[PDB]
């Protein structure tokens, strides 16, 4: 039951459909101020640290022709069935 993981999916959904509609750097950033203005507020909070910390990073790493979902992985963010 991490809320960290379903929220960094939901960033990058939302922000890809924003890469999609060709919206530039600036403007994702500036959204940033209103799109956890989309969420139940049980999740608001983790969302602000999510977004603050990881809101430059996230946001370079899909330009980096990399797979949305390879981004909360990468970002141990989303860490895996750590067998040890």
């Amino acid at each position: 039951s991490d809320v960290y993981c379903e929220v960094c999916e939901f960033l990058v959904k939302e922000v890809t459909k924003l890469i999609d509609n060709n919206k530039t750097e600036k403007e994702i950033l500036d959204a940033f101020d209103k799109m956890c203005s989309k969420l139940p507020k049980s999740l608001s909070e983790e969302c602000q640290e999510v977004v603050d910390t990881y809101g430059s990073s996230i946001l370079s790493i899909l330009l980096e022709e990399v797979s949305p979902e390879l981004v909360c992985s990468m970002l141990h963010l989303c860490s895996g069935l750590v067998p040890r």
